[PDB]
């Protein structure tokens, strides 16, 4: 089984919520392990160290007072390998961000409406995922500066997405939200691979037409069966789903019937299948994520009273929990380090909490 011990913590001193964190999974062979965090204002970079050290590399303030990062998702240059940061926010704006010096690059602008979560595609670096308070779904080109297609309409969500995730090659998206669904959107039809082409195409400063984006209005699967509130975080397992609510359960399910093929699954598919659950508690709370490291061997979860949980994927048909006393506020996001050796908790009261694998 899994074993970690509580090396270190320390405090923002914004004392505002602290949102997401993410480790850089595309560091380098030999630089050192750097995670981000984000909250009000603030993205901060920070270097893990041994003896548990927690050594500050640099912050960004927003020019905005008033702007809230809720999220952040690493990227990487794919022709120099050199790594950016992607952040947003209750602005609806994206900032891409150069971690060396803290310069924003590139700025996007969807709407001006609050951005829940950033994904980039697991096979192309250049391909950012929004996820939104107005209903839809964004999916950027940042190479080229270009919304490719817009996930929306009277047929898409009903009310914010909360979360969404790529499958394993990248070929179709599940996002949840507020609206107590799940829905999937397929990205590797004929259509959605040839905009993919065209948004490479694609240079302002050499011509006078405007990038004409995908307008995807119906999804390729929806469910409202698997909870019965607002869907807060959604994860592929392979071919399965791992998705929770604030009803103190993962659950892990399928679309279709037990035995139906997900590729074979037609957008009028009527049922579920529910696979497990992982039962917890004190974490009733809206706006929790739940977080796996590289190998999805492990998933881990932060509650409402600063507890963390963590549970071994390769088990049978197994549970710990992480406590320290100094450890009371809700922890509302976790990152594994690429290796898997070191597990990062950010909480409400602006405090990270760093637990190493022994
Ligand atoms: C940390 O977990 C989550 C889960 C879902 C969404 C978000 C962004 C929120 C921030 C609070 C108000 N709604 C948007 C965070």
């Amino acid at each position: 089984k899994y074993s970690f011990k509580c090396v270190n913590s320390l405090k923002e001193d914004h004392n505002q919520p602290l949102f997401g964190v993410q480790f850089n999974w595309h560091s380098k062979e030999g630089d050192p392990l750097v995670f981000a965090t984000v909250g009000s204002n603030r993205v901060t970079l920070y270097e893990c160290h041994s003896q548990g050290e927690i050594r500050l590399l640099q912050s960004y303030v927003d020019a905005d007072a008033d702007e809230n990062f809720y999220t952040c998702a690493w990227t990487y240059d794919s022709n120099t390998s050199h790594p950016l940061l992607a952040v947003a926010g209750s602005r609806g704006i994206i900032r891409i961000i150069n971690p060396i010096t803290m310069q924003c690059i590139k700025h996007y602008v969807g709407h001006g409406n609050a951005i829940n979560e950033l994904k980039f595609h697991p096979r192309d670096p250049n391909l950012l995922l929004s996820v939104s308070k107005d209903h839809a779904l964004r999916l950027w080109n940042i190479q080229t500066d270009t919304l490719v297609a817009i996930f929306g309409g009277v047929e898409g969500h009903r009310d914010e997405v909360l979360s969404a995730d790529y499958d394993l090659l990248g070929e179709k998206i599940m996002s949840c939200g507020m609206d107590h669904s799940l829905k999937l959107w397929r990205i590797n039809s004929k259509r959605m691979m040839n905009a993919i082409k065209e948004s490479y195409d694609y240079n302002p400063n050499k011509t006078n037409r405007p990038f004409i984006s995908q307008k995807i209005h119906f999804p390729d699967f929806s469910t409202r069966d698997i909870h019965r509130n607002y869907v807060d975080c959604v994860r592929w397992l392979g071919d399965l789903i791992l998705s929770k609510s604030c009803e103190n359960a993962i659950v892990c399910w399928k679309p279709g019937k037990m035995e139906d093929d997900i590729d074979k699954i037609k957008p009028s598919e009527s049922n579920v299948t529910i696979l497990g659950r992982f039962d917890y508690s004190q974490c009733d709370i809206w706006y929790m994520r739940f977080s796996m490291d590289f190998w999805q061997k492990m998933l881990a979860l932060g509650n409402q009273v600063g507890k963390l949980y963590v549970w071994d994927l390769e088990v049978e048909d197994k549970c710990t929990t992480l406590t320290h006393h100094k450890c009371g506020a809700a922890i509302r996001q976790t990152s594994f380090s690429r290796d898997s050796s070191i597990l990062i908790a950010v909480c409400d009261d602006a405090s990270i909490w760093r637990w190493d694998r022994l």
